[PDB]
């Protein structure tokens, strides 16, 4: 399960992964899941959260 | 479409969001799309990546 870089994409963080279009790369498992923006009806704070830690 | 934390989660960057267990939280959309952790194989550098930004 391989995919190719579209665009360039510069990190913004520590933990993201910087590229440039044409770059093979492989999709690692991790035990957090898919990370989504979201936003807390509870707290109003936003931000990335991992999916696995939360449910419908 | 709303989510529940199903535990606690401490942010690590400056770019995620803690919450609580029992925290109601609802998707954003965004144009980046879900997150993954990948492994470039070009560069073998490893992180997240912007699922949008990719083809298989």
């Amino acid at each position: 399960m391989t995919f190719v870089a579209l665009y360039d994409y510069e990190s913004r963080t520590e933990t993201d992964l910087s590229f440039k279009k044409g770059e093979r790369l492989q999709i690692v498992n991790n035990t957090e899941g898919d990370w989504w923006l979201a936003h807390s009806l509870t707290t109003g704070k936003t931000g990335y959260i991992p999916s696995n830690y939360v449910a419908p």
